[PDB]
């Protein structure tokens, strides 16, 4: 077993590599043209899902107390994101970029799957639904 | 079923965050007691895979065409990284090994109550994803 768990980990490792590799050459050009850099993309992509404050975004993303100040002020500047800890939500404008970058994905990921069977997936869904639980549960921990 | 597609894609970003949020603070610690940054432990983790050069790393890696070549001087002068032809070091394997043993331990803990044949099902749609993605980013 040791071996085994040790080769899922090697794989995961390198199929997350593979999916950043891949999002951020299909996102180059609607970055360029927004002006943002793949990191300011990545928080936008964050604050798609939830409202977030500089302390929770620095929390997910990792040592950057001024990094993430920053980089949020230059959103801020670019008005990508607004105010209302503070209120950090998407502006309009950061909306249009997250449904042109989830149209992007989602069509690409479309034409992967269009054979996979549904059944099928949505077990394989469950377990890593289950295991993205204990990563946040454990992450809580310590 | 474009909002089920799309779903399944946030999902999956969502997962990928909380695993590199997860990867980082497990080894901040192993990274301080070696002396490196996250950022610098990333070039390790590839050199770990295949001895690679500044051109290899700078690709993959992305955006960074001399913040990497930095990473790598500092890794250099640390020992971790020997010398064209990058590799890693006895005492960059001995950081990597290390590595690999917290994240075996996590992993396995999260993982010992489910079916092998569960796991290996999981395995196996990630694989031919994998392989779809590999295949695609070879095109352009």
């Amino acid at each position: 077993m040791v071996r085994r768990i040790e080769d899922h980990i090697s794989f995961l490792e390198k199929f997350i590599n593979d999916v950043n590799t891949l999002t951020a050459k299909l996102l180059k050009d609607l970055q360029t043209e927004y002006g943002i850099s793949a990191e300011q993309s990545h928080v936008l992509n964050m604050l798609s899902i939830e409202a977030l404050t500089v302390g929770q975004i620095t929390e997910k993303q990792g040592v950057n107390k001024a990094a993430v100040s920053r980089r949020v002020k230059k959103l801020l500047n670019a008005e990508l994101v607004k105010l209302e800890l503070k209120i950090i939500k998407l502006s309009n404008k950061g909306k249009k970029y997250i449904k042109e970058r989830k149209a992007i994905m989602s069509h690409i990921a479309s034409d992967m799957t269009s054979d996979f069977d549904s059944k099928e997936i949505e077990k394989v869904r469950q377990v890593l639904e289950i295991i993205d639980y204990r990563i946040q549960s454990y992450t809580s921990k310590l």
